[PDB]
DNA sequence: GTGAAGGTTCTCTTCAGTATTAATAAGGCCACTGTTAAAACGTACTATATAGACATCTCCACAAAAG
């Protein structure tokens, strides 16, 4: 019925091969998204090599629930003015969830 | 004494006695009981002070399903 009423979360394998800072191949990361079902903002993400795990879920949840701050190395013109807790959380059946 | 031997009386004794204060006692053998300390000595209803065979809960490690 309103914003934050149901957040939704899932993970997927990003389709970019990453590299170490020394330049050698690192297998693709996983991306986790937390999404407002009303508003349809993306509320927060976690991007990393760690497989789908409750610590990864918790890491996306932290970013989503908390206010956002980014420095000038992020050349943003907008601002990611979204925060606050969900009232419900809607997921698939993964063992992390 | 000029010395020795011998003569003589002297009374009455109805008066004196009878009372306490009394010392622990002053008996010794025998045998035979029956108390009287008090010493020696079997064993009970207890009050504890352990020592250690067991039972228990807890923490950590392995096979089945979903994305
Ligand atoms: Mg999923």
């Amino acid at each position: 019925d309103y914003s934050n009423h149901v957040w939704q979360c899932d993970h997927t394998r990003v389709d970019v091969l990453l590299v170490d800072q020394h330049g050698e191949i690192l297998s693709r990361p996983w991306l986790t998204t937390v999404i407002d079902t009303y508003s349809r903002c993306i509320m927060g993400i976690n991007l990393g090599f760690d497989a789908p795990s409750s610590g990864v879920v918790a890491l996306a949840l932290r970013h989503a629930i908390l206010p956002k701050r980014y420095g000038s190395e992020y050349k943003l013109h907008c601002e990611w003015g979204t925060y606050g807790k969900p009232e419900h959380f809607y997921t698939d059946g993964g063992k992390d969830f």
